């Protein structure tokens, strides 16, 4: 079953003396006179507006909604007179507060309606008489996900201000009959500044809106509710609407916020004060509160983890956290060059106890080698599970910049089980053993993003190449396991040496040493049918050229097209995610966290009481900004 | 310990009746009255506003700096109540002089800022009770290097014209009580014209800045400063601004100060002088000071050699450099291409000699081979050292331009090695000889850059290439060993011919021959665990491949960007770089040079004596740039 549309010209409205379809026949038009004979009506058998009669069955859609939904210039003549017949009429439930019931559009109000029409004369009449304005709307069409849908908050301020409607948000907080509280919260928990953030996008003209509406919604704010921080408050994930727009992935209003400048009036509400200008030089005290990771929740912590965007990596650039991860990598690197030596010795070792390796003095010494193996297995294993226990979705956010912890994980639990594999005795340890070495010898590189050089270049390769290539993989695959059957099954037939493509693997090798550049094809007397097989691999080599080179092309023009270089915001990223995991410290010694930013009273708070805040000065050298105001 | 911000609205100032934070509160908001009181107070117990009690403890800031620091309109009235009250309280050091002692700001005076500052008003108001305008700021905030800095010139003067502040320049010019002079030195040994070039990008904004300011600053001296040329004066290095504008890569002033053109009054401040113009063709008279290598650190000898600049190639293309370059090399080509014929023989010869060769009349003949061998090494090596001699820090300037003079003196330092090593009886001498050999055959690649159509193509391969591929070439390295040690440490066994995979480099070799195209993968049945090798092959052929397609898209994305093809440039500088060099003759024969251009009376210089200078004429014809003026 379809959703029932909110409004339709044609169809007629479901079911499931003024009738229900004379009454809705004569508000669309607009006419206020038709309405005679409908009061006393209503007297006679106590029928109500909102009593299921004259409702919509399905939307539980009232007269009122029908009747909004049709304006013409901005005002619809009925809409009073019905106003004035339901309070005559003496409704338990006020008409103008009736809502939807449906699953799709919960809550719908007839203020919502008026609030879209951009119509404020027709919101003035319907507040004016009862009008309820924290009606929260919580149907499925609102609550964002894929498909159609429009999220703005679930509210009717959080609509006016989503909605450009700057002359309506004045009149909800500006009316003495019911003015809407600017901190209310929905039913997920957001309050409107959430619902912004939620709806902007990267655009360029959409941030425009959504910063200008922010910053005038905000001072309005500091007007009306001067005593309640509006930025601070969270939802009910506990997310702030900074955090909620850099885990999103909302970058052009991020920055905005958090770097943002006001002056004289509302000068507290801003976050980047300047200190002091010289020439091009400018000295700026970015504040960071709940930008530092040492809070719970900090904007660190949601960029690096649980962020799913792909300018996930162009929040990371921008200030103020490029020159405090800068100084957190600059304090940290002697840790982590010293968690790569030891790394590279336990590698060591275990390269020199797969190199002198028994076959069915030294022995004590092999014997230690085997045990420090055990030993730094396990430690890596523990940390690891520590590591995922911190973190139980990040995999599933990022496979292609957090898969060397996986990779880490399986050499430890090889190792191991490879150690007591050999414990019981078996004779099966040394493959999983060497496995784990080659795994441990390529987990190396994951050490190599401390250094710019090397990271730009490993983040250079490491490009989302893989998946395209699976696709040709799997083609690839069909077109070798069908020929392959094929030559076995010919060659399975001889004239009147092994022979050649004896087996099904024998000839998938066979078959795949033409793609390294070896294969072999040769025209054979063995086989009874050598012309046939020489044709069937003939049409094989050419079809797995085509391919390759097919593939190849696509591959070029997929990639090749002048894109930004995006290598170094991505090794800051990677830089960031290691010095932010090690931050905490390993799993047995919880390091202290060291706080950031200086303590500073900044004015004065809308309390009146001194504010004090943590701020972080950098020092931004423009040129090119600073000849252009010249 | 951080730097001292000069100007903290909310950080009060350090400490390392009037004290100093009600003095600093009361000069910031700009209340004059509020002084009151100050004066007596210093009669009564001697202090002085200059002494450590009133100043900032760590930089040493003063009064006046924190009053200018904070301006209004431009003018903070306070300013002239404080020098009327340091005079009446008679102080040493007077207040205005007082400069900064940190090695931050070192010598930041009070002026430095009222220029920044933009405010003229109160520039006169300093320069008219004793204020000094030759304060040489030094502190490391204004040394030019990586980071936050500002570099001006570290002089008053320097900064206004720095700071496009066209009025304070005239008036530090014009004033009665202290005039600016013009040709003031710095610590460095700058002067304005250097700082100019200093700041100098290549951006067209700043450069057509810059332009502007030495055009109309040496106009302004032309009137001031007759008598003393300020184009000539030199720094502490012995450059002068054209030679620095060439060294450190500043092209867009450089081609301006090369070819600048002024008529009527300011004529002589001229060097390209238009001889006479014929439809298209101009026949202009560059001058030539100190651009010829005649001299002993010419433009020539410094963009070849000193400058570090990928824009270094574009400063040899425009004239007057190219003209004259290529006459130079027209005139030396003949001893060019007699060096490569005297060097091709010498590698004939040894290749002969190589071809020949005993193992453990002919006699002769080889026993003269092996002497003439020997003389040819030890002279190239003389040439090699007495160049590395001149030259000191060359490679570490242009490894990708001079290597060629590295390999030149490795083949003859490896040949002479192996002669000796061959009087020594032993048998080491012949790969050294034959290393030597192939190096040989390979720097005669050098003497390709005499022709262009070869020469084109040549720096069309020497591309940066090279340090891109050096990191593949690290993942590529470990990815080997790894594997390479697996497969030895699991072949090493065998079932209940040599062994496959017998040491450690077979397997690296057996498996570095996937990537020449020959490798060889089989279903063996001597290795217990035959499937868990050919298992591991696979991956490994597999990583390989992904890793040099990502590698070689990597590299195709970097390159092909329809970038300007660099190379007739790139090729001329190299031809330049060998005339240049090769001007000074051999080491045995220091060649008498060979002055350029002809000696010319022009007009008449700024003492009134007549004008002689070395011009050199030029032939340009542009029939697009004619046609526009039609």
């Amino acid at each position: 079953q379809e959703p029932p549309p909110m409004e339709s010209p044609f169809q007629r409205e479901d079911r499931n003396r003024f009738d229900r379809d004379r009454l809705f026949s004569v508000v669309s038009r607009g006419v206020p006179e038709e309405l005679t004979g409908l009061l006393e009506y209503l007297r006679w058998n106590s029928k109500y507006l909102t009593d299921s009669a004259y409702t919509e069955g399905s939307t539980g859609k009232t007269c009122l909604m029908k009747a909004v939904l049709n304006l013409q210039d901005g005002v619809n003549a009925c809409i009073m007179p019905l106003l004035q017949i339901d309070k005559d009429s003496g409704n338990p439930k006020l008409l103008v507060n009736a809502q939807c019931t449906d699953e799709f559009y919960q809550g719908h109000s007839a203020l919502h309606i008026a609030i879209e029409k951009r119509s404020l004369q027709c919101v003035k009449l319907l507040v004016e008489n009862g009008a309820d304005v924290h009606l929260r709307a919580c149907g499925r069409f609102f609550q964002k996900h894929q498909g159609t849908c429009f999220y703005f908050g679930e509210l009717p301020l959080s609509l006016a201000a989503c909605t450009k409607q700057w002359d309506v948000v004045t009149y909800l907080l500006e009316n003495p009959h019911q003015p809407a509280s600017l901190e209310a919260t929905d039913s997920l928990g957001n309050t409107v500044l959430h619902a912004l953030v939620m709806i902007a996008d990267n655009s360029p003209e959409n941030s425009a809106l959504v910063i200008h509406m922010y910053d005038g919604l905000l001072q309005m704010g500091a007007r009306l509710c001067p005593t309640v921080q509006l930025e601070e408050i969270s939802n009910h994930q506990g997310l702030t609407p900074l955090k909620l727009a850099a885990k999103e992935g909302k970058i052009e209003i991020f920055r905005h916020i958090l770097q943002r400048e006001f002056s004289g009036p509302y000068q507290p509400l801003s976050r980047k004060f300047t200190e002091w200008c010289y020439g091009p030089v400018r000295v700026s005290l970015y504040d960071l509160s709940s930008v530092d990771s040492w809070e719970k929740n900090s904007v660190l912590e949601i960029i690096a983890f649980h962020c799913k965007s792909p300018n996930r990596h162009r929040m990371v650039v921008l200030e103020p956290l490029n020159k405090l991860l800068q100084e957190k990598w600059d304090r940290l690197v002697s840790r982590f060059f010293f968690n790569f030596a030891c790394y590279l010795v336990y590698m060591f070792i275990f390269t020199v106890v797969a190199y002198h390796q028994p076959s069915l003095f030294g022995e004590s010494m092999l014997l230690l080698g085997h045990i420090l193996i055990l030993l730094g297995g396990i430690y890596l294993l523990l940390g690891q599970l520590w590591y995922f226990w911190r973190r139980r979705l990040f995999i599933w956010i990022s496979f292609m910049d957090s898969y060397f912890e996986i990779l880490f994980l399986l050499q430890a639990l090889l190792t191991v089980l490879s150690q007591v594999l050999r414990f019981m005795e078996t004779e099966w340890y040394l493959p999983l053993l060497v496995l784990s070495l080659v795994l441990g010898w390529l987990n190396l590189l994951y050490y190599t993003r401390g250094f710019q050089h090397t990271g730009i270049y490993s983040v250079m390769i490491q490009k989302v190449i893989l998946r395209d290539l699976l696709r040709f993989l799997l083609v690839y695959l069909v077109f070798l396991f069908g020929f392959a059957v094929a030559l076995v099954s010919l060659s399975r037939e001889a004239r009147s040496e092994p022979a050649p493509y004896r087996s099904i693997l024998d000839a998938s090798l066979e078959l795949f040493k033409f793609t390294i550049g070896m294969g072999e094809l040769a025209f054979q007397e063995q086989l009874r049918f050598r012309g046939v097989v020489l044709l069937l691999l003939l049409a094989y080599v050419l079809l797995t050229y085509v391919l390759l080179l097919n593939m190849l092309i696509a591959l070029m023009s997929e990639t090749v097209n002048h894109v930004a270089d995006n290598s170094w915001s991505i090794w800051k990223l990677q830089k960031a995610i290691s010095v932010l995991e090690m931050e905490n410290g390993y799993w047995w010694c919880r390091r202290k966290k060291h706080r950031e930013g200086r303590l500073l009273k900044v004015g004065t708070r809308g309390d009146g009481t001194p504010d004090e805040r943590w701020c972080f000065r950098v020092e931004e050298v423009n040129w090119a900004a600073w000849e252009k105001t010249l």
